[PDB]
């Protein structure tokens, strides 16, 4: 048996019955404060509060007043100077919002991708930079403190196809993105030429020139495959220099570029091999854009299925790969799981669903 055990404590269906795309926990919040995760889809951003005895208390909802925008997803961040905590929303109108969670009111947006924008997520280390990826077949990184757009990762060797997913490594040194072209690919952004766009980025004064800010044409990742799944790819995440990452074949592939010994960091573009490690096995989940995600430590995988399942696996246990999950069901709970998200603690797992249904999973203590 998993050593990982968790109750069901509570459900709640929103009002507007359409599909749940995203939930996040806000992990920039204190130690001392009260969590709080974000959850998306049709044109609503609500936030909710986790307290004692299993209570979900809804704080404040936000409806963009396009009644026809689709949100998708969600990412936190927190302003460098006021340390206050800001939320990016995106979706099918490929515009992103930032919302002032506490007034819950749209504060800035952007616009620029010709299309959805399928995930956003910030920068670990630097929290004004965001990154969004795109049906245009694009991927594009925002400075949010001074509204530039700092680069665009596509062209001549970016993705031949719309992009599902990304993910930066843990310093945020590098991002690997993928999507319906089958093709998973690495971008670094320590490389000199980032650093000094990240850095003019910064400089940038509106009120001081006339010339406008030109974003970076990044067209060459510094690695690509197609050799880890046979259709599209629509969830990539780092775990340490590994990478996890799932299409439609009910399992989650773990792999790196190159060969078995080889360093993430000496990988040439120019590279041919990868080195499958293993996979994570399930069933009824062959849907499109169903994500999985990871707790804050790494120590567990979460993937939600097409049936109300939640699968649950320990990370740290030798021969992980051919170990059992924790599966957990509620017999009311029989809508397809989008997304999941942990607490920061690991305390707490939020699935959401696309009959626009919450569950919260309470880890056995
Ligand atoms: C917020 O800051 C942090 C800081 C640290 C971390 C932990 C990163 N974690 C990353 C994964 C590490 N395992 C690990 N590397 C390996 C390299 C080669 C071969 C096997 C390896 N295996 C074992 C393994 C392989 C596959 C698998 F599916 C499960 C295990 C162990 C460390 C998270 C957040």
């Amino acid at each position: 048996k998993c050593k990982y055990s968790f109750k069901c404590v509570n459900s709640l269906k929103e009002d507007h019955n359409q599909p749940l795309f995203g939930v996040q926990f806000n992990w920039h919040s204190k130690e001392g404060d009260p969590l709080v995760f974000a959850t998306v889809g049709s044109n609503r951003v609500t936030l909710y509060e986790c307290h004692s005895q299993g209570e979900i208390r809804l704080l404040q909802s936000y409806v963009d007043a396009d009644a026809d925008e689709n949100f998708y997803t969600c990412a936190w961040t927190y302003d460098s100077n006021t340390s206050h905590p800001l939320l990016a929303v995106a979706g099918s109108r490929g515009i992103i919002r930032i919302i002032n969670p506490i007034t819950m009111q749209c504060i800035k947006h952007y616009v620029g991708h010709g299309n959805a924008i399928n995930e956003l997520k910030f920068h670990p280390r630097d929290p004004n930079l965001l990154l969004s990826v795109s049906k245009d077949h694009a991927l594009r990184l925002w400075n949010i403190q001074t509204d530039t757009l700092v680069a665009i990762f596509g062209g001549v060797e970016g993705h031949r196809d719309e992009v599902l997913s990304a993910d930066y490594d843990l310093l945020g040194e590098k991002i690997m993105s993928c999507g319906m072209d089958h093709s998973l690919k690495l971008w670094r952004i320590n490389s000199k030429r980032m650093m000094n766009a990240i850095k003019e980025s910064y400089d940038y004064n509106p009120n001081k020139t006339n010339r406008p800010f030109i974003s970076q044409k990044i067209h060459f990742p510094d690695f690509s495959t197609r050799d880890i799944h046979r259709n599209y790819v629509d969830c990539v995440r780092w775990l340490g220099d590994l990478i996890l990452s799932k299409s439609c074949e009910n399992a989650i592939v773990c792999w790196k570029p190159g060969k078995m010994e080889d360093d993430i960091d000496k990988i040439k573009p120019s590279e041919s091999n990868v080195t499958i490690l293993g996979r994570f096995d399930y069933s009824q989940c062959d849907i499109w854009y169903m994500r999985f995600s990871m707790d804050f430590w790494q120590k567990m995988l979460a993937l939600g299925n097409q049936v109300g399942k939640l699968y649950v696996w320990d990370l740290e246990v030798e021969d992980p790969h051919k170990a059992k999950c924790t599966t957990l069901t509620h017999h009311k709970c029989g809508a397809a799981i989008r997304q999941t998200s942990f607490s920061r603690d690991s305390s707490i797992l939020i699935a959401v669903c696309d009959d626009a249904s919450i569950w919260r999973w309470d880890r056995l203590r």
